[PDB]
């Protein structure tokens, strides 16, 4: 069985404060990614888990600098000295999360996509090592962070395109949203369950003026589920054991569930 | 247009002192790489350039570690701590360096295997990457790390690996590995060249077996050099001949 989860910059990193960390929050997070491995080893259950991280005070304040608006467009600039400044920003970060993880044993190793991915209309990111990685029971931890594209220029990849190109390549069965809110809200008030129909119901509902979350992140992450056909979690990543349950398949939040 | 320099973990760290680093000599390195690409620049010459490092005073102390002799063959132990904790020391390293060349303007951008290169049965490398990076004058510094092997489950790959994989890879027109010996010495002396009529005499001699090995399997052509001497590399770069020129 393989998860994906996904942290995020914010409920790790308080994005005003630049190269800020939430130590307590992090710390607690990695106690629950342990105690849950912890029980699935006592309970005899086969289990791979992948780790996806955002830029959080890292990434973003670097990247920005390197930004330009051109022509009502986003296109980056001085990359001669930019990629190098973002890369090292992503890196720093993602070396203080898995240190954190490894002091609870949580064999924690980093993938660094700025090194081989390509950015095009299809992602080139080839996952043969990681594949080795969780078949051995490591546990890779992959970041958003500056790659180069196709097209002579430069993207930031994030978790919200890693996590569905590897919730596809690699076929998981369960991806885990931990993010600042409850759920996905209707009415200040997190949904229990999203499948085939409801969907479209749901969707509309978040596309109009009721709707509590309007930078249509919600929506991109339902899309992605019943785009690759699978189960996953919305769920409030600040609130103690929300992780350690959701890693068990029993947060509450919302459910999205696309699988057969 | 395209060259690949290969320097020794032993002129930029001291293999026997566990974490150092040799900054004067790193920083005397990294200013005769830019006045290189500089010297092209004026010539309105395209030079694209691809850089190597070992693990010298980080990746061995810390791969040690977490190797067994287990009466023949190295093994791997405890890697659950073990691949991390040599990754990290790689990217320290490799930080290091980094920051060097862009100190003097060198587009560096790090390249690191660990996150996806497969050892073992046909070495799994995708330089896609790489070839776009090229394709905007970035300098790729790609380093000696840990990497999963699929037959052996751990492998160490090093920059003798790298450097002719990609030299064949993205057909490279120069290949310098900076050193600390004058070249390929036999009998404390550095031949002047290696063909395919002395390589018989020379694999004979040698039982640095690796390079010479790696690079012919590849039709490659290479050359072995003293980094240490000031201005080598600045020399080697420009393409004069330095040390041991070895051609298949
Ligand atoms: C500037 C970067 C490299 C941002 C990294 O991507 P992300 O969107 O996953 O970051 P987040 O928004 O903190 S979850
Ligand atoms: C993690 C490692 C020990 C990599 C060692 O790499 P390498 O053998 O290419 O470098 P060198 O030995 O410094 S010339």
């Amino acid at each position: 069985m393989l998860t994906i989860l996904k942290l995020g910059g914010s409920i790790l990193s308080d994005k005003n404060v630049p190269y800020s960390i939430k130590w307590d929050n992090l710390e607690r997070i990695a106690m629950e990614i342990k105690n849950a491995l912890d029980y699935y080893k006592n309970q005899n259950k086969e289990i791979k888990l992948i780790l996806v991280h955002g830029g959080g005070a890292f990434g973003h304040p670097v990247a920005k600098k390197y930004l330009k608006i051109e022509d009502g467009k986003k296109i980056f600039i001085n990359m001669e000295k930019g990629f190098w400044e973002i890369q090292r920003a992503m890196r720093r970060f993602n070396n203080i999360i898995i240190d954190t993880l490894q002091s609870y044993d949580i064999p924690a190793v980093s993938i660094q996509p700025s090194s081989f991915v390509v950015f095009g209309d299809k992602l080139i990111f080839d996952t043969s090592a990681i594949k080795e990685m969780l078949k051995r029971n490591l546990v890779p931890v992959i970041h958003g962070d500056i790659v180069i594209d196709d097209k002579n220029g430069y993207r930031i990849i994030s978790g919200d395109d890693i996590v569905p190109y590897l919730a596809n390549e690699l076929k998981a069965d369960l991806i885990l949203y931990a993010t600042d809110v409850d759920g996905v809200l209707i009415d200040n008030k997190p949904i229990k369950r999203i499948d085939k129909n409801n969907i479209y119901k749901i969707l509309n509902y978040l596309s109009g003026s009721n709707s509590i979350d309007v930078t249509g992140g919600m929506k991109y992450k339902i899309e992605m589920i019943r785009k690759n056909k699978c189960r996953g979690f919305v769920f409030n990543g600040n609130k103690a054991n929300n992780i350690y349950k959701a890693l068990l398949g029993e947060v509450e939040g919302t459910e999205i569930d696309f699988s057969e």
